[PDB]
């Protein structure tokens, strides 16, 4: 059936709830050109699925051990990913092979054969339950296993030349949706430009070449102390960009920061170290290996971001949201206007009819 | 021009329709305090870009091969991240050199050169095209490569102390926008408390000494057949946090799982290993190699979050549509008033206003 | 108070501004059941935290450097990861030993050990300050380290083989909003489809085995160059799936590119590279290594999806929004009827009550 309801309306004159509803209709309309519209950008569509690649390399020579040390020493893995370590302090312990012989730490202490058992179980390898001498002064618990097993009575010193070390960063990003590419490295970047930019997350973004102590220093670290318990650094890279603006507009932005923050509040794990061994054997058949304890700044690149750009679609269905509002300024309206007006009865009367039954 | 319209309205004063009508707006109200705001947190704003870190290490040691294992031997890659592996079984190849040989496996048995071709391009390394004699019952397709070829006519035992080596799990966790920093190894804990808390996801969620077998079984697996096969488990650990509520109460959920699902339906392919070489060379320059084909156990710590707390802006609005919406109950309201209150020919009356041309 | 309101409405009997608002309204239900509904299936709940798990294993033997090379020589990481490199080109120094000796590089020509200083830290190890004789035609500064340095004068070949090798994929994906689960491994799969399935994207989703130079065509890119330059590929397995339909209608869609995007467009880092070392000692304690410059291609595997399904809440809440929109209509019929129909004046009358005061 083909017929079209409107309502009936009062249309008060009066010039103070028009002046009043006209100022509560323009608050609504710039509280949306204003917040909904600029602020928020609604009226674009965003692509947060960012495509991100990213490449590593670690420039720098130290001494450690009266040895020279260079990339394939002291970093690790070495494929050049987002995730890797500079490792800045070790404990080195040579020619172990499999055998029987005493734990050397403390904590192993033994008088007689009867205290070796399943109570100490962590460390070295697998208990004999035998109490032997380790030295004059201290007897331990035999093991089984890699021998002699690793000491820990005085600390190594760090690789203090680590702080100038250099990361290079390859990044290259993607927005899908828009088909966008950029990366850190612009395609003018040129040689000279990489033997001498200096990096800084303001005044040169574009440097792709990052020193360790920068680094560290942006992150609100001591290198001496970090470099002493090993610990992890984010260097967090974010794409936020407008489209609409012009693609040397995009920019990345660095973040620093360390993220086992949970290291420096504890008594127990202060920082961040792990073991691995070489592994030789002799022209005869039998095996040897030196095991490492090595203590690092692990460096994670985490890239992150989202780009916007004008669409027709958003900016309709939004506008078409402003204009939809604006007529919630009625229920104020009708508040003053009937309850606060000193002509409040009349309108009351003109407004509503009363029904009985 | 200044004017404030607003519409006409019928005032029916019936009990039933004014009992029916609070009645649809109680209910309203209701699902939004109750749903939209209690269950679904509506009045606060959320946090989803949870900042993780996650550092592990393993200890313990097994026999394996008539020879002690620890950490260095057994897990794999060593840098103690998210993701590693237990090396549970191996099948081992020594000395391995550059040369020619036949393959021992009978998939590439030959009776005659004519069947050494491409047909068998897998495995080993290049085919000679000679047919050759691996012992005087098979024959098989000469290859040149890594020497003598790896053999799996029996099957190698599991290192069964693996059940009881020991993870640590340190856990950094931080939302940046409420800038709430927060770990599993809490800033009380002590040496002690390393040394003898018992991990269980709702008993002590905050031990970081995880059971390889807990591990296991949470996962719902049984490790004699795991530690054969390999696989994959995860280990995941969630903060979802009320940031309106104590520090204290942003405690973390641990879920265990077997995330390589697709090994346990599929007969070809049931679990997870890989092959590694240990390099070396003579004091002549030649050299030679260890082949290992390693099962294990890949571990990978996920984290995941979201916080919440409360905020002003969320609930203003909320709110707005929760006033907004308690309207609606006009269409039924009307329905009901308008066709089943044997009244309803009054109301019909008085509510419209037919007009013709 | 238990009174209800409702507003006093005009009804015109006009069959133009009937079929007009009926048509209008026809317009927002048809906009909300094809778009709303279909196209954006407002029907279903959907989870996108999609829980993945991907094992990897390369296979295929190569010649290089007049050896064969086999899995362990050039994948690396060896534990069989989503992400993990096929070394496709190597540039190799035999027998490195710490010691002193001159640069190779022309970059580090020197006529006098005044030149020897700060200014070329980068590279080989530390300088000594001297200025020594390379050959009879170039002298360079002499530095302490490993030695001899690597020397970049000659391209080395490509390991042209790398081609033809495969790639095995085992990914497990899982929805817990459904609890879903499903891999590229059907359950049906035999050891002969292993054998004899070929990949691709279209054809043939579920053979689990990708040859190397399929993955590099479909990524648009030239295994020659590639190879020489190394690059990153990404293998993007996408599972959008809708759960009303059979198990068997959920397929992975696999895409390929290249994520070094930036590389190609650079004339200062082209590709992908980096370098490693066999460690080695003699029978006499001394330690020597082999340096390895690794060139190749990286593939990581990358796994995103999302799963819907019908449920009610969406449905209901959606049609609601279908049905309070529909009335958004009036306020261009209202332009309409009261401003262009000839007979307007009196719909003006009828509709407006002017008041004043
Ligand atoms: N898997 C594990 N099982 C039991 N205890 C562990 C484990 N991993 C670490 N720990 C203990 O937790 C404490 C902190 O570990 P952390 O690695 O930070 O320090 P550490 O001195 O390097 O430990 P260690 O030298 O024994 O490897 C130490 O007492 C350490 O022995
Ligand atoms: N890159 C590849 N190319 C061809 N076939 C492969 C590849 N990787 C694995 N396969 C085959 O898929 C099947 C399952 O592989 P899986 O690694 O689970 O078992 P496997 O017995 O350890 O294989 P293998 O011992 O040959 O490495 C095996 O038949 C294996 O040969
Ligand atoms: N950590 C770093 N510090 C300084 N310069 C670097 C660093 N990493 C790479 N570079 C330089 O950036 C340029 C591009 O590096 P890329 O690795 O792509 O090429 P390359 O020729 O393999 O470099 P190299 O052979 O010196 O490792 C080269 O000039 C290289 O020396
Ligand atoms: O500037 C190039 C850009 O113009 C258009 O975008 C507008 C944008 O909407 C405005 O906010 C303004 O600040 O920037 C542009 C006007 O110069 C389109 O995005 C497109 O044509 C083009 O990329
Ligand atoms: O507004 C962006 C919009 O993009 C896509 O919508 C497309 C649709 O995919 C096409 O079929 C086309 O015909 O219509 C739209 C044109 O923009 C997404 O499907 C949609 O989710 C997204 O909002
Ligand atoms: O409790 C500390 C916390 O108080 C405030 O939060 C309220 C919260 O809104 C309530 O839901 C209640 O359950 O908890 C708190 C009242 O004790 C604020 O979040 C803030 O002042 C403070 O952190
Ligand atoms: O409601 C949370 C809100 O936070 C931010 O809004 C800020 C804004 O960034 C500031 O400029 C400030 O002046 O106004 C708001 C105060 O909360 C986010 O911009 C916004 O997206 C988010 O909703
Ligand atoms: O088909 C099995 C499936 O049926 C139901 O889903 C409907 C779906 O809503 C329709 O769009 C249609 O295309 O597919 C199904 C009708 O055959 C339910 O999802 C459930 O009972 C079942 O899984
Ligand atoms: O519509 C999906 C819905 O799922 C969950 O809602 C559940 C709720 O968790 C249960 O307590 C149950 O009693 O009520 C709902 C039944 O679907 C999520 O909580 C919610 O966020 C989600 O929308
Ligand atoms: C170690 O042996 C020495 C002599 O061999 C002697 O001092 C003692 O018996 C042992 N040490 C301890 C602490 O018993
Ligand atoms: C870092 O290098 C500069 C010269 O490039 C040198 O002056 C400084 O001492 C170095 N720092 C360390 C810790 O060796
Ligand atoms: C390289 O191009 C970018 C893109 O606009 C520009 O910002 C930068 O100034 C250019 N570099 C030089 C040296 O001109
Ligand atoms: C091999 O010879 C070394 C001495 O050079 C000896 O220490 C080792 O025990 C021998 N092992 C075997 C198995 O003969
Ligand atoms: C292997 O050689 C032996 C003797 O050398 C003999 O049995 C036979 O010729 C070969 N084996 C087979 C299966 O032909
Ligand atoms: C694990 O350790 C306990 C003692 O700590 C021992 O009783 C048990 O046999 C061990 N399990 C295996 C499989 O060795
Ligand atoms: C450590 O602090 C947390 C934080 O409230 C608390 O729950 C726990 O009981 C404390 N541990 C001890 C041993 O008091
Ligand atoms: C090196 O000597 C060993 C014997 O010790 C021999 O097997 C090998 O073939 C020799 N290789 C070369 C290149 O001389
Ligand atoms: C290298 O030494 C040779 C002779 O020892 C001689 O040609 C010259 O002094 C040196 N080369 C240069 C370029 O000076
Ligand atoms: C790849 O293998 C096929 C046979 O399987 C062979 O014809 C082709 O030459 C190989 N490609 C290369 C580059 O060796
Ligand atoms: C294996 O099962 C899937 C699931 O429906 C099916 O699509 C496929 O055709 C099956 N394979 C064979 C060989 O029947
Ligand atoms: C070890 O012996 C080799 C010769 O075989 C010699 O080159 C090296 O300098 C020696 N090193 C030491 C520390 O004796
Ligand atoms: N301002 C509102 O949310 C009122 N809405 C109606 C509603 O969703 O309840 C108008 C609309 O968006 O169509």
């Amino acid at each position: 059936f083909f017929t079209y309801e409107t309502p009936k309306v009062i249309v008060v004159k009066s010039w103070t709830i028009g002046i009043i509803n006209r100022v509560v209709q323009l608050l609504i309309i710039s509280y949306f050109v204003g917040w909904v519209f600029l602020h928020e950008k609604a009226y674009q569509v965003r692509d947060t699925a960012i495509e991100s690649s990213v490449v590593t390399k670690v420039k720098g020579s130290g001494l450690y051990a009266n040895r020279v040390m260079d990339v394939s020493d002291y970093v690790t893995p070495p494929q050049g990913t987002s995730v890797f370590v500079i490792i800045t302090k070790m404990i080195v312990t040579e020619n172990q092979m499999q055998g029987f012989c005493p734990e050397s730490e403390e904590k192993y202490r033994c008088v007689s054969d009867s205290q070796c058992g399943p109570e100490r179980l962590p460390g070295g390898g697998i208990l004999t339950g035998r109490c032997v001498n380790y030295s004059s002064v201290l007897r331990t618990c035999e093991i089984q296993g890699w021998c002699p097993t690793e000491v820990d009575t005085v600390e190594t010193p760090i690789m203090m030349e680590a702080e100038n070390f250099t990361i290079f960063i390859k990044n290259s990003i993607r927005f899908p949706l828009f088909n966008f590419e950029k990366g850190n490295l612009l395609p003018n970047l040129t040689a000279r430009d990489m033997k001498t930019c200096r990096f800084h997350p303001d005044k040169d973004p574009f440097c792709p070449i990052l020193r360790v102590g920068d680094v560290v220093k942006f992150a609100g670290q001591d290198f001496a102390k970090l470099a002493r318990t090993g610990g992890v650094l984010g260097i967090k890279i974010g794409w936020v960009c407008d489209l609409d603006k012009a693609w040397d507009q995009c920019i990345p932005k660095y973040s620093f920061t360390r993220l086992d923050s949970v290291s420096e509040k504890s008594s127990v794990s202060p920082g961040y170290n792990f073991r691995f061994a070489k592994y030789y054997k002799m022209e005869n058949g039998s095996e040897y290996r030196t095991l490492l304890k090595a203590f690092g700044i692990r460096f994670d690149v985490l890239v992150y971001g989202n780009a916007g750009k004008f669409n027709i679609i958003p900016t309709i269905i939004s506008s078409v949201a402003a204009f939809t509002s604006v007529g919630v300024g009625t229920v104020l309206c009708d508040i003053i206007l009937l309850n606060f007006l000193k002509g409040a009865d009349q309108y009351k009367a003109k407004k509503f009819e009363e029904v009985n039954e």
